[PDB]
This record gives structure tokens, C-alpha cells and sequence, in this order.
């Protein structure tokens, strides 16, 4: 959609690039909200109304084609990100699901490079990504996420999408969802927006999930019909990694009795380990809390290969059939080598209560505990803070005390 007159003011975030030989050196980055979180309205003289809901093509009256939709639909800039639950402070990013006045912005943002014109491009295969987090205010049902999607570097800026990455265009993920605009252009045929996705972190204070999701296409893929569905071009389920699903129940939770105590802040380290030819073989998650490295748990489940890392055998044995078929770990790693965009978000699920995240086999939350109406009784203003985003060489983004 066509940027309007209201200016976009992007919050600044300091992040880091780390080497063993150099340590962690500061870098300037900027934050952008998804294009579809911006106010989009019809142009002058076209009547009241917007240019489509999530899940659908843009309205046929004003968007019979791309050219028309580009001139009839206006994307206003957001001059004050704090109205969307998004604030930064030095190296911390704070995302408020719900504001003090009750609005529910549920923000989703991407990391921009230092120029503001292009997304930061992370190349993580053979490297590690780390961050500190405070998940104290995320009860059952909440999902605080920090992940990678193979979005195009400028947001697919083009003649009918002059806004680009500067207005948060170009979102895609492994669910191949239909949005009114795709790559900043009216999605006239109602295709889904697909792309490889590495879910570094999906969690709350009760449960933590990690999951690579492959697609058999590079970069953003516009799907139609069955290409968008369970048997299509992208792996909706992902190869899930949650201590609870592998029968290790005292690893992560609120309390002293968990190895990672979510009542206090902690560091999250994710290593994309490769062979000497550079193809991704293993994904390794571990934590650092109170000065001590908390190594990953080992799977403790009958029929599940004994392992402390994500790999092909684990994925395949746990029923990740689409994951393997659409490229497997090596495929996930080739997307991570091509370069991926960082996305951070916080949200709840009225339909399913995020049950897959922290209920039944995935955790301790009871049935109905994760409904939005129960979430607000446990925590009326759910939020998450991500701090010190840092990445580089294996072994250099974290430290242990002794
Ligand atoms: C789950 O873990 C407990 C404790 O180690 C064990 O006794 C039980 O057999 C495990 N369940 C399966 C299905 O492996």
C-alpha cells in the first residue's frame, strides 16, 4: 500500500556482533512494525473502509489490480511506537501485549539495519545467536516470539511498494498465510505468503519451544490452493523442541525447582552447528542464569533417540515428516546461510489458547488456562523484554562465573 504523510519514527536498538578474539562490539539497529500493523485506509474520495482483513485478498472495489490498490490504499506512518506497546532503551526492546489503557496492540516487529532502508540480514549457519529475556509476565497462553523468516532484504521495495522494509513490508513465514498485501502489493489473487522460518524462541514463563520449519522454495513464495496447505511447499508443524514433549519436566518453569527459573531473567543461547563443508547438522539450545551455564536437557522418551540437540534423526523420529521432505536440517541451514530477517512478537490465541506451546504434552498449563479471559486474571498486562541481542562466533556471546 502507498505511504501517506504521517511520518514513521523508528525506535533505535543497540545490538552486538561477537568474536572470540574481539568480544561483543556494539552495533546500531532500528525497529520496524509490520506493515499490516500500520493504519491502512482508502484514498481520498473512495468511501469509508480499509483495504482488507488478515486472511483475505484486498477488497475488490478498490483493488481490482495491483496498480489500483497501490494508489487507492494508504499506509500511514507510525510516529510514536509507544502507542503500539513497542519501546527501546539502549540494548533493551520492550513489547507490551496490552497497554495501561486496555488497548491490545500485540506488536510484531522486525530488525532494521543501520540505514533503516533494509532489514538486518542474519547469516547464522556455523554461528550462534543469543539474547537475555525477562519472561516473568507471560502466563499460560501467551507467546513471546523471536524468530527468523526468509523475507527479502528491502521488503521487496518496487514501483508499487515504495515503502519497503522501512514500513515493515514483505512478511512471510511457514504457515503460508493470506494477507491483504504481500510484499507491499495488493494480494489480488489471495495467495499465501510462504518462506523458511527458524523459530528460535516461542515461549512464556511455563514453557519454551524451539523449532526450525523448512520450505522447499527459497525466499518468499506466493502459494495458491494446495501449495498453501498442510501437504504443500512449507512445513507448518516444524520439528518441535520442548523439554516437556521429551519427558523432562523440571527443566524450565517458575520456581527454584526448575533448572531455568522463569521468575528471574536469563540468557538464551542458540548455536547452528555445521560440518566442515558448512551444512547445518545440529541446532543446540542452552541457557545461562545466575552466572551458570545450564546445558540442554537430554530427551527422556521412549521411541525418541537419545539426544541433547535438534537433528534430522530426532526430527524424523518425532514425526516431523514435512520438515524432512521439504529440505530437512540441511535445508533449514541453507536459508540461514542465504540470510534471514529477525522478527520479534508477543500474542495470544483466542481459538486454541496456545495449547501446543504449554499444555498437555507441551507443559503444565491446564485446559482453558490459556484463554485470553483467563490470561488477564493472571496477568492483566503481559509483556516481554529482550535485551543485548548478540551474535557471532561459537563460544563468544555468553560468559560463566566461577
Ligand atoms: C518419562 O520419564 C519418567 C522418569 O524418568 C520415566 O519413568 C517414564 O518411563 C518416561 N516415559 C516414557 C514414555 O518414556
Amino acid at each position: 500500500q502507498k505511504p501517506g504523510e504521517t511520518k514513521e519514527v523508528h525506535p533505535q536498538l543497540t545490538t552486538f556482533r561477537c568474536t572470540k578474539r574481539g568480544g561483543c562490539k556494539p552495533a546500531t539497529n532500528f525497529i520496524v512494525l509490520d506493515s499490516l500493523w500500520h493504519w491502512i485506509h482508502r484514498a481520498e474520495g473512495l468511501g469509508p473502509g480499509g483495504c482488507g482483513d488478515w486472511g483475505n485478498p484486498p477488497p475488490k472495489d478498490v483493488c481490482p489490480d495491483v496498480e489500483s490498490c497501490a494508489k487507492n490504499c494508504i499506509m500511514e506512518g507510525i510516529p510514536d511506537y509507544s502507542q503500539y506497546g513497542v519501546t527501546t532503551n539502549g540494548t533493551s526492546l520492550r513489547l507490551q501485549h496490552i497497554l495501561p489503557d486496555g488497548r491490545v496492540p500485540s506488536p510484531r516487529v522486525y530488525l532494521l539495519d543501520k540505514t533503516k532502508r533494509r532489514y538486518e540480514m542474519l547469516h547464522l549457519t556455523g554461528f550462534e545467536f543469543t539474547f537475555d529475556v525477562d519472561a516473568t509476565k507471560l502466563p499460560c497462553g501467551m507467546n513471546s516470539a523471536l524468530y527468523l523468516s526468509e523475507m527479502h532484504p528491502t521488503g521487496a521495495k518496487s514501483k508499487y511498494n515504495p515503502g519497503g522494509a522501512y514500513y515493515g513490508t514483505g512478511y512471510c513465514d511457514a504457515q503460508c498465510f493470506v494477507t491483504p498485501f504481500i510484499n507491499g502489493l495488493g494480494n489480488i489473487e489471495g495467495k499465501g505468503s510462504c518462506c523458511n522460518e527458524m523459530d528460535i524462541w516461542e515461549a512464556n514463563s511455563r514453557a519454551s519451544h524451539v523449532a526450525p520449519h523448512t520450505c522447499n522454495k527459497k525466499g518468499l513464495y506466493l502459494c495458491e490452493g494446495e501449495e498453501c496447505a498442510f501437504e504443500g511447499v512449507c512445513d507448518k508443524n516444524g520439528c518441535g523442541w520442548n523439554n516437556y514433549r521429551v519427558n523432562v519436566t523440571d527443566y524450565y518453569g517458575r520456581g527454584e525447582e526448575f533448572k531455568v527459573n522463569t521468575l528471574k531473567p536469563f540468557t538464551v543461547v542458540t548455536q547452528f552447528l555445521a560440518n566442515r563443508r558448512g551444512k547445518l547438522e545440529k541446532i543446540h539450545r542452552f541457557y545461562v542464569q545466575d552466572g551458570k551455564v545450564i546445558e540442554s536437557f537430554y530427551t527422556n522418551k521412549e521411541g525418541v533417540p537419545y539426544t541433547n540437540m535438534i537433528d534430522d534423526e530426532f526430527c524424523e523420529a518425532t514425526g516431523s515428516r514435512k520438515y524432512m521432505e521439504l529440505g530437512a536440517t540441511q535445508g533449514m541451514g541453507e536459508a540461514l546461510t542465504r540470510g534471514m530477517v529477525l522478527a520479534m512478537s508477543i500474542w495470544w490465541d483466542q481459538g486454541g489458547n496456545m495449547e501446543w506451546l504449554d499444555h498437555g504434552e507441551a507443559g503444565p498449563c491446564a485446559k482453558g488456562e490459556g484463554a485470553p479471559s483467563n490470561i488477564v486474571q493472571v496477568e492483566p498486562f503481559p509483556e516481554v523484554t529482550y535485551t543485548n541481542l548478540r551474535w557471532g562466533e561459537i563460544g563468544s556471546t555468553y560468559q560463566e562465573l566461577q
